[PDB]
């Protein structure tokens, strides 16, 4: 069966010809600016392009039209366990189409394989201090493997327009395969030499052989590496809109190769708004179960929801820029914990979930928090927590690794079609008046 | 004793916060359309972003709080010695709308050779770098790596007021300008990593003395390269909110990344071929024009090889704008420094430049598909640093870099001062448009 290259290979004509039909259409008007868009960051300004995902305010995000549910049934699973492959996501992603089960196979063939770093990324990252937050290792580390990219090489040596996609394929290709190594060294800095050459098993997925780079393989992580699938899945895509794609795109469209413009998306995550989202939720939750025990009642958790409140505190991981119902991320999280009945015991998961039960209602009777509904954020790092990564700084080097997905997918496809920088015009408030 | 920069900010931050209450109070007004163009065009036209320091006027070229380029070169505070306007007083006009008086900015130029030095673990970092990294790879990775001493990042993980963000930001703001120069300097002499990286800096002389002083061009045999880099540093350093480098800037910081990490976004975006590159671009253009021609040149000699040139399918370099109609005023003050330097004016390669510049937007209106051709700041910039035995040009995009610090870390300010929200438009597919 057809390679990942080959298959977009095929699909690319497809596309073209639709881009030259939406192109003869130019001068439609889709939207008005008002100056709240100016001033508010763009939010409701429909003004970018994005392929795979369409973030729907009912329904939450799909991935060429399929719910989380669709995908998590078509979709290829591992060799082991019940979730749904996070290089299968990206096959739908870039091509629009559902691999077969030996096709992902191939392809996790490949992310394995080309897992290896130049020495000099494993000398930078001994080089940071222990104290440097991770995800800044995780950005500096990403960019520095620009030093293996063949867009910018073989941009360097004159290229044509129509040429730009392979390169740009074949280098996130690469930086898949690198980042969860990469995202390791983060995570084990006493063993750099070690966890940045050992050699990974050639027939497992992607999240099996990073979870094995974490010091968490084998048959006793089994339920853990499910989570890391899913987790992976769930987080690789979610519009054009958001801090992390958007960055990548922009740097992006000034043709910087994808370990430059996805180390701009690092940094666009490794913001407070954006990214440290999870690791502030299991922050907050784990500061709650330290005032009101583990024996904690409903009483407690909805108190304690006002303290919050009252004091001028967010109640992390709830609300949402776009989206108006509960987030299907965070559900299919909540429905992966409903058949283990260990994370259903620990009492930090509980009151993660009693917590969803309550604080909707709180907030919106508070009524400043737009939809007051759990997002992703609210259930991740608890599970995590669960499987003994107990280090929450570094759950958003996760997030790090799965956001590489879509937005590499879309730059593929921004090079494949021959888009502009990315440019729009300023103006100060005085102009606006 | 005057205001110091933070105290000068703090007394305007209430002037412009009631200006924003009166904007926003105008919420619902509409001011453009989007149309499909925009959408699949990289939103070409479309005016979706705040950006206070600077704008551009169609007639007189970019304007700082209204002021032109002259006005800049009149008003601003200059060095100890030299003719040229200060990069630390630009920046000081763009944060306050106002023009510091000349023992303000001593005070501020004090305070940036003060912060200059690098934590160990930085010139660790640079020393792993492989010989090959280019060098803006190699700024945006070190900035980035300087978060390790973000007030911003960990005043906010203690608990931080909203009203509270400008100032941490400011603080890492003024960090980072006075860090920047020397992790540049390491950027361009790998070899003496140990040397420049602990090197201590005249704590009177200004920033971009100190600046030419970390690259090995320090004493008064370069003061007239030291005058032609405070130009060049105090002219790049804000246009508009719209390019690369700026947007990714303000972008990453609207996540609440701190401002060392949003500035190494737009490093990042900075090294960007379609970005980065364009005086690069003109100096080799000028010294192949230089190559076939000679130094016994005419203005037909001239003419004939920007019309072989455009017949080539090739761009003249440096010439065209979007808006723009009428010489760069970035361009002349750069030709303005040449008019008195006798040994600048005797160089061809320099006197090639400005014939250039006189014959160059007839020939490519003629030609017809340059909109605007009037020469733009990087047709001189170039030249002149090649002048100075600034001869690397693989290397002019980091002195780019730290001009370019200015103007989006004045912007990241002014975003936390004002409270702006994370920037997030909506995206669409293909298919939705169709
Ligand atoms: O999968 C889709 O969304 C349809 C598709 O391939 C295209 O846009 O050409
Ligand atoms: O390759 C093509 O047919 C389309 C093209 O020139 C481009 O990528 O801009
Ligand atoms: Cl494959």
């Amino acid at each position: 069966e057809p390679d990942l290259k080959t298959a977009l290979k095929a699909v690319i004509p497809a596309k073209r010809e639709l881009f030259k039909q939406v192109k003869e259409r130019s001068d439609e008007v889709i939207g008005e600016v008002k100056v709240a868009n100016v001033i508010g960051g763009m939010r409701g300004l429909k003004s970018m392009l994005w392929e795979g995902s369409v973030l729907d305010p009912e329904e939450g995000i799909r991935f060429h039209g399929k719910t989380i549910k669709d995908c998590q049934k078509e979709l290829p699973k591992g060799t082991s366990g019940t979730e749904m492959l996070p290089e299968a996501m990206f096959w739908l992603l870039l091509t629009g189409q559902v691999p077969s089960t030996n096709q992902v196979r191939a392809f996790s063939r490949e992310l394995a394989e080309q897992s290896h770093l130049p020495q000099h990324i494993l000398d930078l990252i001994k080089s940071f201090p222990r104290s440097m937050h991770p995800m800044t290792q995780l950005s500096i580390a990403v960019a520095a493997l620009n030093t293996e990219s063949k867009f910018a090489k073989a941009y360097e040596k004159g290229l044509s327009k129509a040429d730009y996609w392979e390169p740009t394929f074949d280098d996130s290709i690469s930086l898949l395969a690198k980042i969860p190594r990469v995202a390791a060294l983060v995570f084990r800095p006493d063993e750099v030499d070690q966890v940045g050459t050992q050699a990974l098993d050639a027939s497992q997925d992607w999240s099996y052989n990073f979870a094995e780079l974490l010091g968490k393989g084998g048959k006793e992580n089994q339920d853990f590496h499910d989570l890391l699938r899913l987790y992976l899945a769930l987080h690789g895509d979610h519009e054009g809109g958001n801090v992390s794609a958007h960055a990548t795109h922009l740097v992006g469209s000034a043709l910087s190769d994808p370990f430059l413009s996805y180390s701009a998306g690092l940094l666009g995550l490794a913001g407070p708004l954006h990214g440290l989202a999870a690791q502030e939720v299991l922050r907050w939750i784990l500061a709650m179960q330290d005032k009101i025990g583990t024996k904690f009642t409903d009483d407690d958790v909805r108190n304690y929801l006002w303290d919050t409140l009252k004091s001028g505190r967010v109640v992390p991981g709830y609300g949402h820029g776009v989206l108006r119902k509960p987030d299907p991320r965070f559900q299919a999280l909540m429905d992966f914990a409903a058949t283990r009945p260990d994370v259903l015991a620990n009492p930090v998961f509980q009151l993660v979930k009693k917590n969803s039960e309550i604080a909707p209602a709180v907030l919106t009777e508070h009524g400043k928090t737009k939809n007051p509904h759990p997002n992703v954020d609210a259930a991740s790092g608890v599970l995590f927590y669960h499987y003994a990564f107990q280090q929450p700084l570094y759950y958003t080097v996760t997030f790090g690794v799965s956001r590489a997905l879509g937005p590499l997918v879309q730059l593929i496809w921004d090079r494949a079609l021959g888009l502009p920088i990315e440019r729009p015009k300023s103006i100060n408030l005085l102009g606006l008046k």
